[PDB]
């Protein structure tokens, strides 16, 4: 077997409580927590960009000797900082990854981890004692006062593909499925996504349906063989609104499985917000932790990607896989973030846009330990690291 | 086997003079032509972008059967018109290829086609019916009067990757090596790239040196072994450079054989220059063309991406590979093009940068059998389909 051996997230320290952020843009709190599904939205520090995000989620599960054995280093990004540059390599360089590996970036919207680790997967076929690390990083900003403002959010995910892996066996049965629609987009120069409102909702339950329904015909599998499933999710509604379109012509105990299955999947998402690439795996992260899913078990996959690109894929549970997880940590995470005000919130992300550096608001003589943006020089952008 | 099926190249219908360039510029002609050792560089006019620059690359090496088999469209590039939107998906619906794909971007500076083709390759090893389209497309913009300017060029250059390939059988060595440098960067909001004179050389020189050190550890084999070489080159006389740097310590028979190689290998791109992610690609269709390597016989490639990450790997001459090439064609392709003045190539230049339109201009009339583009109308691109 080859797959996800080991599996963490980031987030950064601060978050906007989102029934405040609806009293600031005078709508009803519920709005926001019942409506769209979301309950605390991650705050960007400029101190945290995708490069010290994504370095974080990767630092605690890989070891020294796991440093020998990487031999591609994938980021997954919409939110790139560079048009040339890799952010896998600052990556690489700050991990102290042995020289000889491929980094590289992936690119489409959300749905770019997805061909990373399946792709990651096929390399290691012939490579018995190689590891790949795939990292999803993203800011998903719309910016102030913007439709698509209570969607925000920020993170990374790192997952380390191996042989023999310890949590998720991934499965031969993967199909993609590509159409060139205008549901959300953003061109060179463009700060914000250009939304087309009209498309957003259809383009995306369109394309869990059409990879779903080839995945059926190429597997001779239902959604009555699935434990769960987990799948890209832009915000908790949007995400039980494509489920339900999805599994309603299924029977009453797949349907109530799958539901509860959902829940599990987007606890941990309700109090980040969207992620982008990383999204899809966070929600894995949340479901496995969650739920007490059995080895042998099987997860139905869905990954999507705006533009639009969709996939279905299966992996199945492993056993002693509980032993690889965090809960605890991954609750710590999440807990241990300070509440920021709205007027705090918005002053952040003008200075997001500006990588305006303040050591004051961004707290930096907290994150010792962790990587972080110290500053930019010479178009250099240079970070502390853990000491 | 699995490798290069079939490969074409596109650059656009204009070109400026060199030594035209020099006087303008003040500077000796030679300086360009022999110092530089560019003698024509490719001018881009709006209506080719490299959506329909890849497009055009493509759309002759592919018939509708093969359309039924491709599972991936992979687009390398530095050159992105989106930041979340992968060009490979506008690609995908300009080519009609099958829907069940992936389609994605893959990004590290002019290094990026490389592991587009290795891992399409890995991915074709448990999928005998199944072909992988891969693409390089850029634009190489340094800016009037720049540094860098000389050196500007602008193509793509299309692979199929399959089973039993008619021209190369990728081997099994290929070995990649990252180092965090700035040499070469183009942060967000940037136009042009950055770039430190002080590492140019330097870094990509090193690269080679290290890729290729390794690779001959690992696979116990030399200079001597290889019928030629074709790598990476930002400009003729770099590539000479490090040529020279990488052979200095071989026997002459070996030394003679690989500059005669390399003179074959860079004969296409002295008349476009540097297209980023296709040089090494686009050199390679010179060298198979140019040169007459027999069946068996084996190349040594080197792939740079600034920044940087440099690879390492050979591939072997297949019995019948002329058969597939179009050396006709090529030769048309860079004959039929017009030259441009230096007050043309400057006004083309600075409409690209706005992607301003003008049908006269651009001569579309002209363009009634290939791909391009035509508009732009509520941020989304038009094209214009051959008839």
């Amino acid at each position: 077997t080859i797959g996800i051996d080991k599996i963490n997230f980031y987030v950064p320290k601060y978050y906007v409580d989102m029934a405040k952020l609806a009293e600031a843009r005078q709508v009803d709190p519920n709005k926001f927590l019942i409506g769209i599904g979301q309950t605390e939205m991650a705050v960007s520090p400029v101190n945290q960009d995708i490069v010290s995000m994504g370095a974080n989620a990767a630092k605690d599960i890989i070891t020294d000797e796991d440093k020998k054995k990487i031999g591609m280093v994938i980021v997954a990004t919409e939110s790139a900082v560079d048009a040339a540059k890799a952010a896998a390599v600052q990556i690489h360089n700050l991990l102290g990854i042995q020289p000889f590996a491929r980094c590289f970036e992936m690119k489409e919207a959300c749905y770019a981890a997805t061909p990373a680790i399946q792709l990651a997967k096929d390399y290691l076929a012939t490579r018995p004692n190689e590891k790949v690390l795939v990292i999803a990083t993203d800011t998903a900003r719309y910016g102030l006062n913007s439709g698509g403002e209570p969607t925000q959010g920020a993170g990374a995910v790192a997952m380390v593909i191996a042989h023999n892996p310890s949590i998720l066996a991934l499965n031969e049965d993967a199909v993609a499925y590509t159409e060139d629609v205008y549901d959300f987009w953003r061109p060179t120069g463009h700060k914000y996504p250009l939304v087309d409102g009209a498309l957003s909702k259809d383009a995306y339950i369109r394309s869990f349906q059409q990879s779903w329904n080839e995945y059926a015909k190429r597997q001779g599998k239902s959604l009555a063989d699935f434990a769960s499933l987990c799948f890209h999710v832009p915000f908790t509604k949007m995400g039980k609104k494509a489920l339900e379109s999805i599994i309603d012509n299924a029977d009453e105990t797949t349907q109530e499985r799958l539901r509860s299955g959902y829940e599990d999947a987007v606890d941990y998402n309700r109090y980040v917000g969207n992620i982008y690439t990383g999204s899809l795996y966070l929600s894995l992260i949340s479901l496995l932790e969650n739920r007490d899913l059995q080895a042998g078990e099987t997860i139905g996959l869905f990954s999507y990607g705006s533009g639009s690109v969709v996939e279905f894929y299966s992996a199945t549970l492993v056993e002693g896989y509980k032993d690889h997880l965090d809960q605890a940590a991954h609750k710590a995470l999440l807990n241990n973030r300070t509440e920021v005000s709205v007027d705090a919130y918005e002053t952040f992300f003008k200075r997001f846009d500006d990588v305006e550096f303040d050591e004051e608001q961004d707290a930096v003589h907290e994150d010792r330990h962790i990587f972080y943006l110290s500053n930019i020089e010479n178009n250099v952008r240079e970070y502390h690291r853990p000491e």
